[PDB]
């Protein structure tokens, strides 16, 4: 498995002049305010990873934001509800095409609560998300070989993952429904970081 | 003075309603679009009058009020829209796409209080008393009392003032582009509720 | 103005329900009919009188009431029968058939609010003031208040006129056949209570 | 070695089925039957075959299959019936009258245990492992989804049987008769919208 | 009005507790007995009269009040002995064990419903309305208030009565032995509390 | 070895249980006495042995096992006695007055855990496994399974080796005469759940 | 009603008004959020009786004469429940003061007897006395703020000198006064924890 | 394995702790220091050897031990000493002023999780298998076991690696400043746990 790991930024776009490419981020927690962004991977789908370090205090990255904020490009998450709020947080941009596997997932597997990104590696693609190197120093200065591995296979698999996702949003005529969700993202994101993360600003209470 | 017409399915015309933004309000047997069926649709202009229709049982059409709700140049302007809009696209087959939501923008705005029922809103913003006495009837009855007919027509009284001191609010706090994507995805959020979604919060983690 | 008939054990007769619906409450000494032994019956034919009848500790008889309660010609009008079928077939051995409850039947109907208690219902739909100041009273004193015998009675004088109403709604709502069917079950629903599962929802998942 | 004959959409005839009861199970995309469709029923008659129809999206009619459901001479059988009940009725507008529910059984006879899952019940009475480890709407169902679903029905009819003899020596049969008479109609609630309530409680 | 004798430290003298059973009760700077001080102990003989104790900070013996609590031919009347009897015997250093609580009795006896504070059991038994609004107050203050000492006085002027309502009760229902068993135990309760299981139902499976 | 005598409604005779202390389980249909009955009484006189009494449904007497059950000179050693007392009490008559409770020994002694399981208890403090599989099967079965008989006894062959160390650790910590009054209340405590109070800590404020 | 209220714009004049040993303050915003919700007003009181209404703006990062005041170790800060006054009052103008009274934690440490420990309770059991919280729920941010604002704003200061002279008396009483010297001292880094984005989080709970 | 000193009492001199910081650890009968006493300490020196002390039921006096506990110049390292804290001083008399905890280090720096144990972090920061099997047993007996004793010394073995790679991850997150002043209020945070408020956040506004 081909991982590129970088420091700060890509190199260059030449492995992402894509349709559509698969983000994730590692930090050291969940509060964007207080949490700083650690790791950025990106994947185009074929089977080759890209594992960028970002340093503390970093203010550019200007390869990689430039991805983001291409329109004609879309971002894959899984969660991005997630990533959008840290990578937006870090470099001031917020993506406005994007897809979430998590989103898709619970709009099309009604049989189940369980939508994490492991769960649904294993049923749709019988492969196996080792959830080991989670909880690990993801700000440490040298990644060990397991947390490089560990983030590029939270992107490997999402492309493979949106394909089937869109058969089963198309199957059960939800394509328009999960469009609207995905349009809305970014600014879900964003009412995270201006203080709303813990409402639902749609509920009755 | 407190003018009420009272109409029966539909509005005969839509004379009262060469405007930019219509005040819209339900009220049904109930909070469960596909058990509870559409009772009364209440409009207002926001010139002091209201209208409120009464909607038969089994009704499927209402040729005005549709044409309103459809119309794109009009904003309809709701309390907690995501229920109005659900019932009403379930019940007339067309979801309006324009909206303004003074519970959302309450949320957004009165950031002091856990409390944003229409009722406290009209209390803070205005100083007037709503009483929710009649909110627990019998919507459905063939002919609405007195109090119900009046309980129906001030929820859409006062609403085009709240969404003005809400506009207010959202501009100084600077979250207007925020506001207008939540008003953006809530009749979406609406046919969630009615494909079979409403007890999830499609956002969450878990 | 209302006249109530006090009795010690039993009706004298059954002169006076020569009908074909009886209203039926009791009084006990708590909701666990093992332990909390019934007290009262309350029982009205619907013409603003009603009887009251003091049970007495042990006693394992009364032949007028039970036949009335016996009468598959005469339906029983409960609110929430479940909890007086339980302790009127624990005392006397003899479990009702034919029976209403206004408590389901407002749980089938009255869906736009989740408060289905007889005091919240007469409010609604008869504008009359049901007071439940002595519910929590000693029921087995030997001699009842005045207060209590009020009470007692004010519990059976409008299940008729509760039953009527509701009877409209269940035709205008199309759920006849399914209130009829809970009514159905509703004694061994007591049953069931009565053989050690009052806590157990018996159709539930889990 | 069990013979599991796949279907689409109907059983062919009901030569397999001249019989009192029949065991039958579903599986569908998920527990709301108003977005959930049913997905696939599974029947036997105890013989330890099993029919499996798959049912498409959209499908109005299954005759003979529901002829079988709608025949008061033949109970139908199931774990959990308000589930079933519900999700056939809302799909083929036929409701059973005369069924009996394992779930319902084991509640007034397990007393000695808090868990009345199919699994579980099984597991004690028949010492017969079920597995329960997916896309039931799927054009082609996989060897493992086939053998689960059949093995759904396979052992309904020796569970009722042990049942009964549970509630005759308890003296709960009239209990569990007027539960099974109201099943029906329980299901019937959930689908005009009272799923989330317990009609018969206090509060 | 009512007469209360307000001492310091002790009862003057034991010339008015010549009786067969004492009403006693105890005020605090809190309900954790390791660090809230006992600061008043209230008395009555069940004449319409009250004496109430204040207790000095450090104050570890009181003769005359320790001496009825040390009888046995004297039973001590409490609402909720648990309580007193935990912060007496830290204080002190005796622990009564001929008790009347009066909580116990309700909750063996007043089975039609859950509430069995003393302002309840007064307001049902006696039409007698005990007001709690000095109940949080500085029981510790060098001087109390008359609000304070009419409140100390009010909860052991009822004890007597009450008790003789419970008894009639517990005869009733056949409930003597059962009641005397839970009396018997409370003064282990009470040591329980104090030796840090106070958290814990002794008898519960978990 | 372990020898199992298993016996249909009562022991043979007595002359096995000539002795201080009796080890006792029971085995039912669940947990509610008033529904589930009495289906297996387990002894050991803690010599290794047991005896494993089938008691069939509707049994009245057991008259070698009640005499054991009322002789004040012989302690019946339970775990969890409030349970054991409930049934045996409920199903012959006669409630036992001299017991010792080894989960409650245990809550008073083992106070670094939440877990006071037989099965816990008796794999720290003697290192032996109880399996707890059969203790969730058809307990009234006309003949036992062999798994079942061995699990029957093997609840009743280590409590006198668990009293003796709990004995050990009362004393070192003291708490003798606290446990000895739980044990004397704690038939007590079992009539309450028989009476109606299951639910209740009849010591707890609310 | 009708106390001398002196309600500026921004800052205070000057410091004429608190050359004392301690100083009663309290703070208006949008909410409980200091990242989203603003400080919108601060309050004054000397303990004299009267009472100083400070006016913030949205983005104003200043105000010299009472930040000099926050800054002063020889001028005790009486908040009730400082926790969050000192959050919002460290976000908006960078400085934590230190030298701080706090009536939520004194009532904590001596009204042991309750569970209700809100500045309305406090007040009513200590002095008689009621603090209508009822224009709790107003626009605080208003350009021109009420003669109704101004004076439930000014009457959350004028309480809390006598608060604390009764609470430093149950303090000694109960022999508890390095106890809440202690949490005093800790009470502004408890503050910057919330900051820091553990506002959720008992730093010392087990789990 | 590991060289382990085990005491009766108290160290027999302090040759092994001329050091800048000593691990602390300590073993009881529970979690209520005023009922479960102190039985075991554990020190070292982070040389891998450790020192297991045996204290007495009623022991009043260990005075190396609490030498090394008040002396200024020697951080005391705990993992989460607000236990060990409250039961050392609780014992002994003595409130070890300087200390560093490593659970609040790890809620101040391990932000991407929610385990905190000692367990955990040994886990994860040191690839160490933290056995805790021994946290149920009879931690007063009078001769521990081999598995008790080298129980007991594991814990402090750890604790001087810990330190360093928290204080690693304090600096690079800016957050020493923060800590410091947690550890310097950490001592009367056990002592608010003494004097009755281990259930009370102080700081939390309800
Ligand atoms: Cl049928
Ligand atoms: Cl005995
Ligand atoms: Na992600
Ligand atoms: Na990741
Ligand atoms: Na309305
Ligand atoms: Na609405
Ligand atoms: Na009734
Ligand atoms: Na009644
Ligand atoms: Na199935
Ligand atoms: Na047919
Ligand atoms: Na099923
Ligand atoms: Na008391
Ligand atoms: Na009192
Ligand atoms: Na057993
Ligand atoms: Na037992
Ligand atoms: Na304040
Ligand atoms: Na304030
Ligand atoms: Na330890
Ligand atoms: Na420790």
């Amino acid at each position: 498995t081909e991982i590129r790991v970088h420091q700060g930024d890509l190199p260059n776009l030449d492995n992402y002049r894509i349709d559509a490419v698969a983000v994730d981020t590692e930090t050291l927690g969940l509060q964007p305010h207080r949490d700083r962004l650690c790791v950025v991977q990106l994947s185009s789908g074929d089977g080759t990873a890209d594992v960028i370090q970002i340093a503390k205090g970093q203010k550019s990255a200007p390869n990689l934001v430039r991805l983001l904020s291409d329109r004609d490009i879309t971002k894959i998450f899984h969660f991005g509800r997630f990533d959008l709020a840290i990578l937006a947080h870090t470099f001031g941009v917020m993506p406005d095409v994007v897809f979430c596997t998590k989103i898709a997932s619970k709009l099309t597997r009604t049989y189940t609560d369980r939508h994490g990104l492991k769960e649904i590696c294993g049923e749709l693609l019988n492969v196996n998300i080792s959830k080991q190197q989670q909880s690990s120093d993801w700000a440490a200065e040298t990644l060990s070989r397991a947390q490089i591995e560990y983030a590029a296979s939270d992107v490997l698999y999402l492309h493979r993952l949106k394909d089937i996702f869109e058969e089963r949003l198309k199957r059960e005529e939800r394509e328009s429904v999960a469009k609207a969700c995905f349009q809305f993202l970014p600014m879900r994101a964003n009412l995270d970081l201006l203080g709303w993360s813990e409402i639902d600003i749609f509920a009755h209470s």
